[PDB]
């Protein structure tokens, strides 16, 4: 669920989804060349790991609703029985703890560059 991801962001982090909507080469919208940075990368896997989600069937990650928890800033997949909801909640809570990790080179926010090949 894309609504659960942006909250499930704000759990672990600081920064909300918006410092995200737009940044590198892969935060936000698709996604092309190679990331130029640790956040960057937060992005690359989300993404591929999105793309891995639709293999799995009827699964579709914007409008499949998991099941988590968050004790700020902890984040808990509480999803076994569905295989969906489990790898899509995984998907999610490694990016939003990813973010949160990564730093943020207020530089590689919207460029597109030579960058994003
Ligand atoms: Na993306």
């Amino acid at each position: 669920n894309l609504i659960q991801f942006k909250n499930m962001i704000q759990c672990a982090g600081t920064r909300i989804w918006t410092a995200y909507v737009a940044y590198g080469c892969y935060c936000g919208k698709g996604g092309s060349g190679t990331p130029v940075d640790e956040l960057d990368r937060c992005c690359y896997t989300h993404d591929h790991c999105y793309n891995e989600a639709e293999k799995i069937p009827g699964c579709n990650p914007n409008i499949k609703t998991y099941s988590y928890t968050c004790t700020q800033p902890n984040l808990t997949c509480t999803d076994s029985a569905d295989t969906c909801a489990q790898f899509l909640c995984e998907c999610d809570r490694t990016a939003a703890i990813c973010f949160a990790s990564a730093p943020y080179n207020s530089n590689n926010i919207m460029l597109s560059s030579t960058s994003c090949q």
